[PDB]
Order: structure tokens, then sequence, then C-alpha cells
């Protein structure tokens, strides 16, 4: 070794580590990027589960970000910021499954809270090596042990022949959970607290960390969880073996493929590229929102549907942060909808409303249709275009996200979980998309992980003061169950939300506001109408 | 004898008394008759002109009230017998009440024509809250009233048929219209400027006088209040009507051949067919009625909802509105839970219970989706908010809806609308808090009895009742219900389905809102009929 710095040699069970001494703009911050958690699912090891990493040999080089599991990339408006920096930013390849970890410098005296991220991308896309995951900042401002893995997304993580040897479905969620184990056994090489694991994630990845919350093993990795703008409930995140079952075989005959074995065995003589190429074209419907290679219900993983599954397990040994931001659907209309764009105000009309419901909502029949359009429309001014514009981005918000979240605060509350839920409600003055999308899906992370903190990205001082103070919220709760400052009770407190007074904080630049009743009449409607309705055509 | 109390008409002479209003003598003439009796062979039958009378008929008392049922949910107690009639009940009814000012006008003046509510199954035009003398003494009015038969008498139908053809309380209305054009000249009425105005099953009745050809040339203006002719409970099929007259002549002991069923009918007095007469209808109900006007293709051509939905009313002038409270008054007659005496707090069960009875009609589903818009479900389960909930649902399906689609549809195809809400409860109301303002509790403001001093009414009662009484007049002269001579604003606007604005009457100045209960009037109208029509 020699001439090393001393704090950045680590060994883990694998073999030794060596990591790299970041600078955040409080002082340095220890990373070690890139760590092997799995055999590379290459080959014959294509839709298997992952196994754990054979050991190496001499210190690995753990200072560069690892490869991006194999993925679609994102097309729409090319060169733009705003869809370019959720796109993959080092090589796509299926060997892929690698973690990072940031600590303080030097690594924590006594046990430490940690924190382990999840990306979203729809199960079809995504990365734990994006800059806005960045864990730096809360390493050296929350002193926090930082951990994000890679997890094999679309076809490589989630196709499925339920009930097959050679694809059993749901290895991306597999994935996640060999990460889980693995920081038990490693993470106190760091200095974290393996008795205190926080998960937190975004869209599929707060999805995943419900899916984490539902199947036994996993709830054995953690004690924390985080839901951001996401739910293992809900339209998107999950689907039937049947459905699952019939996408994998559609996308088989798309790429050349005529028994299960037979079947893989040619799928896995194919490029990534080829699989990936045809993906989005096993869909049932023209719809948004909807993505072809998610979480199957196979009875294993998950031994029911969330719904189901929410509607009756114990939750008194858990507590949870869940909430969403204002515009939730905004964000999706531009991939489907007829009439949206960033580059203009996207003022529809009444025709492309209707139109934009029965693909904002393609598995509902023509009635119900109508009951989102009848409920939806603003009466008074029922063809006015900025009203519909609006009403479109909050059928998809809704119906997708909000409600689901809803429905699982409800759940998860009465049955014995602390639960604290949050409406996200800042415009980062930074952003690139238009006006009208408003509060967009996604755009909350960059404060949570504090990338207002750098100097250099020019956000307001406001702005830097709300990431410090969102920092505390996510570290407070990862440390003790509760996201308010124990010493701190001369600031406003945040209440649980509970069934009995639906209670839930605003996040803005203005301090905690308590708000009643999460869209609480609306989601009457997809919560409890909307699925009889269904069920009656 | 008095030359003013002294008009001769059509069929004779007749003597008026003069009456006492608190700012001066108004001229009446009660008891006028307009048809001869529909009495034995004629019962059933539509109405025939008055034959024609010797020497001075005399018209200083009201005559009898058109064979009813009598109400006895709270007996002695008066916010139920003020509807009960005040005089004799008889199937000799046809009569109708005339008020002028006294001395008798000298210009030919603008007529208002009253027409009771009662669900078409009870009313009278000598009920207190119909005395014409304040609009006529105050306003310079000639108010004109009449009896038409209701319940079995006036709309047992079996339709097709020479006997019970239907609809012949609505004739019995028509025949006084006709009447009135024949005849109101010679009090000082101008027929030319002739204003229908009714509440509840009155306010239908003008409705359908409006979708009714033969009506049209018998008047100029409308005054709708808190009824329709459209909606749930206004009109039944000929298949319906033809069912129910059937089997209440099963249930009074009768029989084919209409005629031969017509005619054992006739043969019945009159309170064995109203002791059945609340028996025949198809499912437990509130606010729904045995006998009421028939789509018979002949006084109705169609649907009233179909009507409204194609007709020209380029120069109708029409002036509609709801109370704030219409369903509340219904739910103590049905709706378990509900008492003048408590304060009716119920349970989730119990509404649900009376959503059923509120919607007869509704499937399980559409019962569910009726359920989930009205709970509040920030406090899903507090007895208030379901009991308040139980009252807006009874009061929406049953009138604020149809009254917002008719003044669409009027509107959209040419008419000219004026639309209101009425959000005054009286001070000297005998119902409970809970109820609000209740339908009906209008017509006392809008027929000017807080003028007088005896009904302990309050002063700014009395000022609000003067402006009421002036409203309608306004429009009975004009068709438009703002003082011509006023300069201040705000002033009512038209109803129109751009920017569907309506006005508040209330003790405070006009406040003009937009949107009439739009959000839960779409569900009502637009979407509840995909629905049932999808079970
Ligand atoms: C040209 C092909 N691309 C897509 O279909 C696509 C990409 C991204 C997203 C989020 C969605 N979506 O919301 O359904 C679709
Ligand atoms: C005991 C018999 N009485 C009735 O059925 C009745 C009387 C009045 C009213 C308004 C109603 N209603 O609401 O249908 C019913
Ligand atoms: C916005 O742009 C898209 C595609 O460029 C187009 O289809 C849509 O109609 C436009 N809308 C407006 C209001 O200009
Ligand atoms: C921040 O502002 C400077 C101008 O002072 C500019 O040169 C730089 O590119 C900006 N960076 C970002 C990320 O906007
Ligand atoms: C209201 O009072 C009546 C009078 O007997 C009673 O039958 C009814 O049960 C009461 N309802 C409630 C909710 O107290």
């Amino acid at each position: 070794e020699g001439r090393e710095d001393p704090q950045l040699l680590v060994r883990v069970r694998g073999g030794q580590l060596r990591g790299i001494r970041l600078k955040a703009p409080g002082g340095p911050v220890s990373a070690f990027l890139g760590i092997p958690f799995a055999e590379p699912p290459v080959g014959s090891r294509r839709f298997m589960p992952p196994e754990p990493k054979r050991p190496w040999s001499g210190v690995l080089d753990a200072t560069t970000f690892q490869n991006v599991c194999y993925q679609y990339v994102d097309t729409l408006y090319p060169g733009f910021e705003g869809t370019e920096m959720w796109n993959p930013n080092r090589e796509l390849s299926e060997d892929c499954l690698y973690l990072n970890v940031w600590t303080p410098y030097p690594r924590p005296a006594s046990p430490t809270p940690v924190l382990i991220w999840i990306y979203g991308g729809g199960f079809y896309s995504g990365a734990a090596s994006l800059d806005v995951y960045d864990g730096r900042f809360l390493a050296q401002v929350e002193g926090a042990v930082l951990v994000s893995m890679n997890y094999r997304v679309g076809t490589f993580g989630f196709l499925a022949l339920p009930g097959s040897r050679e694809a059993p479905g749901n290895v991306g969620l597999l994935d996640q959970r060999l990460a889980l184990q693995w920081v038990q056994e490693n993470i106190a090489a760091f200095g974290g607290d393996p008795m205190s694991v926080t998960l937190f994630g975004e869209s599929a990845g707060a999805a995943s960390v419900g899916m984490h919350i539902l199947s036994l093993p996993s709830r054995s990795l953690f004690h924390r969880a985080v839901l951001q703008s996401g739910t293992p409930n809900g339209p998107w995140a999950t689907v039937s073996a049947g459905e699952a079952r019939r996408r994998a075989t559609l996308l088989a005959r798309l790429v050349g493929c005529p028994n299960d074995t037979e079947l893989i065995a040619c799928l896995r003589t194919r490029p990534a590229q080829d699989l990936v190429d045809h993906e989005w074209h096993v869909l049932p419907q023209e719809s948004i929102f909807r993505f072809s290679f998610v979480p199957v219900v196979d009875g294993d993983f998950l031994s029911d549907t969330p719904e189901a599954l929410i509607n009756t397990g114990d939750f008194q040994d858990l507590q949870v942060l869940v909430g969403v931001v204002k515009d939730e659907g905004s964000y999706f209309l531009v991939y489907g909808v007829p009439g949206f764009s960033k580059d203009n105000e996207s003022l529809i009309s009444r025709a492309q409303f209707l139109a934009g419901v029965r693909i904002g909502v393609p598995q509902a029949s023509d009635l119900a249709a109508e009951a989102v359009v009848l409920h939806y429309t603003d009466w008074l001014h029922p063809e006015d275009p900025t009203h519909l514009r609006d009403a479109m981005s909050a059928v998809v918000g809704d119906h997708n996200v909000v409600c689901p979240v809803a429905q699982l605060a409800g759940r998860l509350a009465a049955q014995g979980a602390r639960v604290y839920a949050y409406i996200f409600e800042h415009r980062a003055s930074t952003l690139t998309w238009p006006l009208w999308m408003g509060v967009p899906h996604g755009y909350e992370i960059e404060f949570i992980f504090g990338l207002p903190l750098d100097p250099s990205l020019n956000y307001t001082t406001e702005e830097r003061i709300f990431a410090q103070r969102l920092m505390k919220y996510w570290t407070n709760f990862a440390r003790t169950g509760d996201p308010n400052d124990p010493r701190d009770s001369k600031s406003p407190q945040w209440p649980p939300y509970t069934t009995a007074a639906q209670q839930y904080v605003s996040l803005n630049l203005k301090p905690l506001e308590v708000r009643r009743g999460l869209r609480a009449q609306t989601c009457a409607f997809w919560n409890r109408f909307l699925p009889k309705l269904l069920s009656a055509t």
C-alpha cells in the first residue's frame, strides 16, 4: 500500500477497497464507488436471480461509478437538460450490479444510521450514479452513511415467465435485496449501524421500498422507510402473472423467439439492445405512465397483490414517511398525450382532453372514462384550454401517484404504522421545464440530497436553507422514526398522518403548514368508486 | 250597493267583496266558477266551460277545495296544517279567485296567475299564504288563482281511453287561462300581459304549459319556483300511469275494457280512492307521487326532457329559482332518523338507507355513486354532515338539478332566463333549525304576508318582502325583475349557459353568483343517466 491515504482503505466480505476523498462545500467526504455485490448477471445468468459476488484478489479500485444497467435511453427532447439529467451517465452494460457508499471523512467514530437509496425510472431505466443522487452532501452535512445500488431494469430486471425456473420474475427487486443483505454484513466496516437502516426511493424506487415492506424476507433488512411519489399499490407498479407472461411471450416473438426453457434460451442469445429496442412495443394500449416490464405478482416475492397485502398485513413495527409533489402528472403528458409539449403552453381543447383521458387511464371502459371526464371538468368553464390542460395533468397525477399514496398512508396508518406525510410544493428556480408543468415529478430529489448547497449550481440562498431543512427532516426521521428535530420544538411540529385527522405538511420556502385531508374527495373517486365501476363493465 | 264590486263576465254577473290590506282596500272576487262541476260521470274527464247564470252571483267567499289527501304526519302542527285544506272538500271545486286594486284599475293592468303546489295530490288557492290582497294593493297588480283537480281525480289516466285520458288537472288549469283571456279585461286586467307563476307542482304545471302548444297563446311570461316539468317526479310514462290506475282499481275492488274499468271507478266515494292513493307507488319513496301528469302524446307530445331539449323559446321570458334547503322538508315523510322534533343526527348506515329512498329508482351501483359523492371524506361519519348531505341529495336530485338543467336548456335555445336562490329563513318559522330554509317558505314573502303587522314578522322581513314583490311584479310588467328606475348595481343579470349567473335573495343586497351547483348537477344530469342506462 505504502503511500495511499490510509482513511480510504476498507475491507468488505469480498475483499479490499480503495475509495476516494471527495470535496463537499463544507469539507471532505469519503466515497466508495463501484462496489460489486453480485456475480455479473450475464450470459446464462440473464433473467436469473443474483448470486452473491465471488471474493476478489488485491485492492479493488472504488473511486469511479461503475456501469449502468442496460436500459432504454430517452430521446424525446435530445440535448435538453430536463430529460438528459435522468439519462445514463456511465457505460450501458448487463454487468451492472454495483453499489456506492458515501460517509463522513474521516469515517465516523461510533456506529452511524444508514440511508439506502433506490432510484426510480419506471423499472425500465435509472442509475445510482446520477448527479441528483450525490450522497456527498448528506454525508458531510448530516454525517450520514449513504448507500445506493444499481438493480437490473426493463426486460433484464422484470421479464417473467411466472412459474418457470429460468425467468421467475422480479429479479431486479432481488438485486435490491442482495444489496440490503450486503449492507447488513459490510456497512459496519464504514462506520454504519446495520441496526438502523432506512430505505428511501422515488417513483419506481418508492414502489420498490413498498414491495420490500410487503415481502417477508426483506423486512428484516431495514427498520424505517420513505416513499417519495410512488407506491407498491396502484395501476403501474405491478402486473398479474398472466399479463407478465403475455408481455414476455410477445417480446420473444418481436425479437425472433417461438415450453418456457426453449423460449428463454433463445432470448438469452439476443443482444441486449435488441430487447431494449422492442421493450415499449408490448403494452396492451396506447398509454402514458405504463411500463412494460415491472414487478409481477408471482406468489413468492409478492405473495398476493400489494392492494390485498396492505389491506390485511400487520404494521405496528413500522415507521414510514410518504409524500408527493404538487404537480405529479405534468411530466408524463409530453410522452404521449397529443397537444402537450415543453415548448408551448400546452393549451388543449376539450376534444384533446377526452382523447387524453383515454390515454392517461388506458384500462378504463367507455363509462369509466366518462366518469373521469365528468369529475375533472370544470362546468363553469368546461372548454377553457387552461383549465383542461391543468385537469389533464391532475388526472394522470391523481390516478398514478397521489391517490395510491393516499390509499397507502390510509391503510398503513389504520393498521398500526406511524405515518408522516407531505406535499412538496416548491418549484426549483433552476428548473428547465416550462412554468405550466408546475412542480413536476422528481424535482424534490435535488433538495433532499442537498444539491443547492453546491455554490456553483446557482440555486438561491433561501433554497439553500430550504434544502438544509429537508435533509434535517429525512435524517431525523432516519435516526429516530420522526422528522421533527428533538431539541427544536419552537418551530412548527410535523404531526403523524392519522385516519381520524388525515394531517400532512406543506414542504415549501415558508415554514411547515399542517393541512387536513390529502385530496380527500377526488381520491374517494379513484379508490372507492372507480374500481366498483370497472368491476361492473 | 258598491259598483266597484259589480262585474259582468261572459257567464253573468258577479258581486265581489271589499277587503282591507294594511295600506288600503282591495277588491276581491272569490269563488268564480270557470267550469261545470266535474262530478258524477264527468269525473276523470276533461273540464267543460261553465254554463251562463241568472241574477248576481255571490263571489265573496272561497269555494270548496278539490278533493284530496289531508296530511296527518304532524296533527295540529302549523308547519304542515298550513298546507292542509282550509275549506270543505268537494269534487265540485273548479272555481277561481281574482284580486284587483280598489278602485278597479283605470288602465289595463298586468295579470299574475298563480298555480299552487301539493305534489299533484293536494293544494288549494284559498290557503293563507296565497292571499293575493298584498300584491294587488301595493303593486297595483291584478292577481288570479285557480283550483284544479288533484290526486286521482285530476291525473288518473288510462292512456288512449275516452273516459280517463289523463292530464285533466292540467286541462282544468288551461280552461282557467282561457277564462282569463276571455274575461279578465272586465276587472281592468290586461289579457295581453299575463304572467304565470307557481311553486313545486305548480312550477311544474307552468313548465308543462310552456311545453304544450295550446297553452302558449294564453300567457306571455312564466315563473317557476322550486319545481320543473322535467325531473324524476312531475311526469310518468303511459305505461306506468296505466299500471297505477289498474292497480288502484283492484285495491278499490273494481273490475278489462277501459270503459268497464273507469265506469266502476266512477261509482266510488271520493275517500275510497284517496284511501289507497299512496299504495300504488312502485318502490318505497319520498318526493314521489302516485298520480301526476302523464306523457300521453297529447298535452305532452313527448317527455319534458325531450321537449325542452328541442323546443324554440326565442320570445319566452322565464324566472326560475330554488330555496337553500329543498330536500329537508321531505325527509320527515319517510326517511328513518329524521324528525321535526330531534336534530336528526344520523349514522352512516341510516344515510346509505336513506339514499335508496331518496333515489328509489337507483341501482346498487348508482346509489353507491350518490353516497360516495355526498360523503365528506374529511368527516365521513360526522352525524351533522350526514344529515345535511341527506337533505342535499333529496333537494339536488328532485329540485335544484332539474332547475339547473331547465334553466340551461331554455337559455340555450332562445329564452330569457333569470335565476335565483332564496336563502332567508322566516323568523316566524315553526320547523326546527336543522331544516334551514325549507321547500315552500319563500311563498310567504313573494305574496307579501310580512306587511300584515299582526303576523309578527320583523321590520326587515317586511322590507325584504317588498323587494321580492317588486321583483316579481316588475318581471310581470316587463319580463325583467329589475327596477327601471333605480340606478344602483348590482343588477339581476340573465342566466346564460356561458356565465351561468344567478342571484341570492336574502336580507342582504343582491349578490351575483356563478354556477348553480354546477359540479354536483353535472353528476346528476350528465353522469347518473349514463349509469342507470348501464345497469
Ligand atoms: C418513443 C418511445 N418512448 C416511450 O414510449 C416512453 C418513454 C418514456 C416514458 C416515461 C413513457 N411513458 O410515460 O409512457 C413513454
Ligand atoms: C302516510 C302517508 N303520507 C305520504 O305518503 C306522503 C305525504 C307527503 C309527502 C310530501 C310524501 N313524500 O315525500 O313522498 C309522502
Ligand atoms: C404544442 O406543440 C405540439 C407539438 O409541437 C402540438 O401538437 C400542440 O398542438 C401544440 N399546442 C399549442 C397550444 O401550441
Ligand atoms: C451559473 O452562472 C454562471 C454565470 O455567472 C454561468 O457561467 C454558469 O454556467 C452557471 N451554471 C449553471 C449550472 O447554471
Ligand atoms: C327522532 O324522533 C322520532 C320520534 O319518535 C324517533 O322515532 C326517531 O327514532 C328519532 N331519531 C333519532 C335519530 O333520534
